[PDB]
């Protein structure tokens, strides 16, 4: 019954034979206080209380890093105090900083986690502090995922994390449908337990969204392109992170729960217009040619059931939609998500049932408000609250929201409703009688050795065997003991080495020779792609408004019956940025496309996937180039001595000129450890993951396919590899 509670600045009252937090400070228990009545009691007595602003506080979430080691940042004084803010979104690298690191410069510093559990548990000191007492929510991304993080356990990217189930399912079971959420919930058992010792109980994820357009860069953190699987990672996911223990009001949140999820990008961020990222003015469209809407937000359905706390909504437009339970004909407003009211009042809460709050994604009122361009940041911020979005992202200005009350452009009735959906969690997780963590247990649990095995051994099972040559000796694959090997990409040598081979290093400097192939008895090449677009400028005639680039082929019809600028079909690919078509209420607004900061490549070459394209391509680098590859492969003897180790960040094509299906084996590996692939290509182990992504073999079938489809099987060229294909060793 006694639940543990921890006070710093209010104090602690006994009554009825039990003890209490005044946190208030009036020196009596107030129902919201009391952890006898059940939550919506305590809810509305604290509610009660509360002034306007204090509740229009709670409908900001903000970034509140660490500074120079885990102080507060400069805004927190503001943030809490000014804005009355309890969400927050962490962000700095959590792990254990070399010798020398000199706090400098106004970057965001690496903490060790017991001082990102001091840095926490000042922020709840200081919300405390505050005239009620309402504890904070901290919100983070992933950190548990090799980046082909610090001192958190590291596993594969999300894709590879539903490879190892599917694969798992297979060995037990002969078949690959939706996996063996064993290992997804062994993961998010590893990833719960560090994130709550630091204090950090709220994620921005995981992502529901489904790998159907291969062109989209975020695919480097979907899980898979079936909605099924989706469905079935997301609901282990809200059972082993929030709990099964669900309210009477359906959310599994407890005193238990140790990471809350804001599951996003709702209805589903997947199917995007060529690829192109709604981050960005070009790619506000999301289109479903196959008519796969509601295919898309069924993982959404699996973790709304399973009561998951918080949604976010996604940038996107969504472009000719039949609205879900409507009359026939009408479709969705051509706005962003999070300010139609049909989609996050609509088909969220009505359709979908969802009882959870609403978090928009980061930075829609300043700066991607889709289909409201002409209008003002108070009508961006009405219409957002409005249409049913409970707390914004990046806005920080209480103020504003206080100015639409006053003004009666929001209700008494919709600000007390979101302060109730925003209260709601932080009493059922227990925040209001103790919010504070041990920063030495956290020192204890971030990175233990159980951790990293249940990480290392996803990251075996994750690999995926895609080919492997039976040569006149048997199959490349796993490498007999001892010989000459090369290796080019990022392998290292010694830990190659290591395992008894005599390695010839093949990655040298620019201005250095790089030692032929020649006689070796293995090649390991170890290659990915990344984007290099840092140099995109909407408004540069060279680039984003240059003839010679083309256009932008994506209509949006404004519910107005106007294109949106830019997005006519006939447009440069930086008309869109609002630094061209300034249709805001600002001078000479800044571009939000400028440097591509969140991922993609230049919106005319989103379709170059292709091994041999990406390498001419102009914002797309091949790593090691495709000519020292093919150098390289040529130098040896048979190719089938190559062993291909590819990254697939995207669903990159072997396109047949480039020459890697010659390799004698190929794996697709979605971020692992030397040692971990040594142990599975020198047989160890044997690979069983399953591909949760089809691959293609020609950019046709990039262009051809349906964005919202899985699969290519509507294309003349069709897959290279199909969902759910791997192999093992056969012996
Ligand atoms: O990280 C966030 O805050 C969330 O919002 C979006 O990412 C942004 C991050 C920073 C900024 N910014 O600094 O302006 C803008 C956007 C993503 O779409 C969403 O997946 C993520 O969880
Ligand atoms: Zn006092
Ligand atoms: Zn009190
Ligand atoms: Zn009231
Ligand atoms: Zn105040
Ligand atoms: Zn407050
Ligand atoms: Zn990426
Ligand atoms: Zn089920
Ligand atoms: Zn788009
Ligand atoms: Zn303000
Ligand atoms: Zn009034
Ligand atoms: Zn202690
Ligand atoms: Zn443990
Ligand atoms: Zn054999
Ligand atoms: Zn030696
Ligand atoms: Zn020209
Ligand atoms: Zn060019
Ligand atoms: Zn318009
Ligand atoms: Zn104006
Ligand atoms: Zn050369
Ligand atoms: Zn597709
Ligand atoms: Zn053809």
């Amino acid at each position: 019954e006694q639940p543990e509670l921890e006070a710093r600045v209010k104090e602690i009252i006994e009554v009825d034979g039990y003890q209490f937090r005044d946190l208030n400070d009036n020196g009596e228990l107030d129902p919201y206080e009391d952890w006898r009545l059940p939550t919506p009691e305590r809810v509305a007595d604290l509610v009660g209380q509360m002034s306007l602003v204090e509740k229009s506080g709670l409908m900001l979430i903000n970034t509140l890093n660490a500074a120079c080691f885990g102080v507060l940042p400069a805004q927190a004084d503001n943030y809490i105090n000014t804005q009355h803010m309890h969400r927050f979104v962490f962000r700095n690298v959590v792990d254990v900083r070399a010798e020398g690191v000199e706090c400098t410069g106004t970057g965001t510093p690496v903490v060790s986690p017991a001082e990102a559990a001091t840095f926490t548990n000042a922020v709840q000191e200081m919300s405390e502090a505050t005239r009620l007492g309402i504890p904070s929510l901290f919100k983070s991304n992933a950190r548990n995922h090799i980046d082909p993080a610090g001192a958190f356990s590291a596993f594969p990217k999300e894709a590879g994390i539903a490879a190892a189930a599917l694969g798992e399912q297979a060995r037990r079971t002969g078949e690959a449908t939706t996996g063996d959420m064993s290992v997804v919930a062994d993961f998010a058992d590893v990833m719960g337990e560090e994130w709550a010792s630091i204090g950090l109980r709220g994620m921005y994820g995981y992502m529901a969204d489904l790998s159907t357009e291969p062109r989209w860069y975020r695919t480097h953190e979907t899980f898979t392109e079936d909605a099924y699987l989706a469905a079935e990672i997301m609901e282990t996911l809200v059972q082993t992170l929030q709990g099964e223990e669900l309210t009477d009001n359906g959310l599994a949140l407890s005193p238990q729960t140790r990471v809350a999820l804001t599951l996003k990008h709702f209805p589903g961020g997947g199917p995007q217009e060529l690829g192109l990222d709604p981050h960005y003015a070009f790619g506000k469209a999301q289109v479903y040619p196959a008519g796969r809407f509601e295919e898309h937000f069924l993982p959404f359905q699996a973790a709304i059931d399973a009561g998951v706390s918080s949604i976010m909504p996604y940038y996107g437009v969504p472009v000719d939609v039949p609205v879900v339970g409507g009359e026939p004909g009408e479709t969705y407003p051509h706005t962003g998500f999070a300010f139609s009211d049909s989609i996050v009042n609509g088909l969220l809460r009505d359709q979908l049932g969802f009882t959870g709050y609403v978090n928009s994604a980061t930075g829609i009122i300043n700066d991607r408000a889709w289909g409201l361009e002409g209008n003002t940041v108070p009508e961006r911020v009405a219409a957002a609250i409005n249409g049913g979005t409970d707390t914004l992202s990046g806005f920080s200005d209480v103020s504003v929201i206080t100015d639409l009350y006053e003004a009666d452009l929001i209700s008494e009735e919709r600000i007390d409703l979101a302060a109730e959906r925003l209260l709601e969690p932080l009493f059922d997780m227990g925040l209001f009688e103790n919010p504070y963590v041990d920063p030495d247990v956290a020192t204890a649990t971030v990175g233990a050795d159980d951790h990293r095995a249940v990480g290392l051994d996803l990251q075996r099972k994750s690999l995926v065997l895609l080919q492997n040559e039976e040569t006149d000796e048997g199959p490349v694959l796993p490498l007999k003991e001892g010989g000459d090997v090369y290796i080019l990409g990022d392998f290292t040598e010694e830990t190659v080495e290591s395992y008894g081979y005599e390695v010839t290093n093949g990655n040298v400097a620019e201005g250095e020779e790089r030692p032929s192939a020649a006689g070796s008895d293995y090649v390991l090449i170890s290659m990915t792609a990344k984007t290099n677009a840092g140099d995109y400028v909407s408004d540069d005639p060279s680039l984003g408004l240059n003839p010679d680039h083309g256009t932008n082929p994506s209509v949006i019809i404004g519910d107005d019956g106007e294109p949106l600028p830019g997005l006519d079909g006939q447009s440069l690919w930086g008309a869109a940025d609002v630094c061209v078509h300034k249709e805001g209420h600002e001078e000479n607004p800044s571009c939000t496309d400028n440097r591509l900061r969140f991922g993609g490549a230049y919106p005319w070459e989103s379709s170059i996937l292709d091994f041999t394209g990406m390498e001419a391509a102009e914002s797309w680098e091949v790593v090691p180039s495709l000519e020292t590859i093919q150098e390289v492969m040529a130098e040896v003897e048979d190719p089938s001595k190559v062993i291909l180790h590819v990254y697939f960040r995207q669903p990159y094509v072997l396109d047949e000129e480039s020459g890697l299906r010659d390799a004698g084996a190929i794996l697709a590996g979605f971020g692992m450890t030397d040692t971990a692939l040594m142990d599975v290509l020198t047989g160890a182990y044997a690979p069983q993951g399953k591909l949760p992504f089809a691959l293609a073999g020609t950019r046709e079938a990039i262009i051809e396919q349906d964005s919202d489809r899985p699969g290519y099987d509507e294309t003349e060229d069709g897959a290279l590899y199909p969902f759910g294909y791997g192999l093992t060793y056969e012996d």
